[PDB]
């Protein structure tokens, strides 16, 4: 638990920072080409939807597309801000 904190020193730890926002992962962090990274935080790029752990996901420069968006679709335009 938490109870008792003088100072913040124990960080001073290995702790998991993600290497998107910039911010400590809590609770689980996933392991990404040697790097960390939030669930959220490692999605797609264009809808932002978390990649199932079986469909395979694109690699485009930095930012990675979900098979949806890398495939050709009947509609496609703008997203929402
Ligand atoms: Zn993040
Ligand atoms: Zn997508």
């Amino acid at each position: 638990g938490s109870s008792g904190s003088s100072g913040l020193d124990y960080q001073r730890l290995y702790g998991t920072r993600c290497f998107s926002c910039d911010q400590f992962i809590e609770g689980e962090v996933v392991s990404a080409l040697g790097k960390t990274y939030h669930p959220d935080c490692f999605v797609c790029a264009v809808c932002r939807l978390p990649f199932p752990p079986g469909d395979r996901v694109t690699f485009n420069g930095k930012e990675c597309m979900c098979q949806k968006c890398s495939l050709p679709v009947s509609v496609s335009g703008p997203s929402s801000g």
